[PDB]
């Protein structure tokens, strides 16, 4: 299948962030991509990475990154909502591939909510609940 160059760039951005821990580099590189109508894919891939990870490091790092992106007005509310809603749609299959993803997703959603970055509606829509 032909390469989706922007999915690749988003995945590379997120992996560079997990490996370096550099939140500013991640934010700068996302802005340089100039893809504000595809930020839902950044959210989607980020959350998939949390679900596919081990230990607590990727969870916290991706939490802090989405916190900063929201709070800095880098991601619009429509793009935030679409990214989470995409995860909510695909979680049955992600959970088959990675058991207990419903529980991880739920903890992630609860922490996002506690951080002030998603509506109570969007929280409530999480299918783990």
């Amino acid at each position: 299948q032909p390469v989706n160059h922007l999915v690749k760039e988003i995945d590379m951005l997120l992996k560079e962030y997990l490996l370096s821990g550099d939140i500013s580099e991640a934010e700068h590189c996302l802005k340089e991509l100039e893809v504000p109508h595809f930020h839902h894919e950044l959210v989607y891939e980020a959350i998939v990475m949390v679900l596919e990870s081990t230990g607590e490091s990727a969870f916290k790092m991706i939490l802090d990154l989405l916190k900063s992106l929201w709070k800095s007005s880098t991601i619009t509310i429509d793009q935030m909502k679409r990214g989470y809603e995409r995860i909510y749609n695909e979680i049955p299959d992600i959970n088959l591939d990675v058991p207990h993803s419903y529980s991880v997703l739920e903890r992630f959603v609860e922490e996002c909510f506690q951080a002030g970055i998603i509506s109570k509606q969007l929280r409530d829509l999480c299918p783990s609940r």
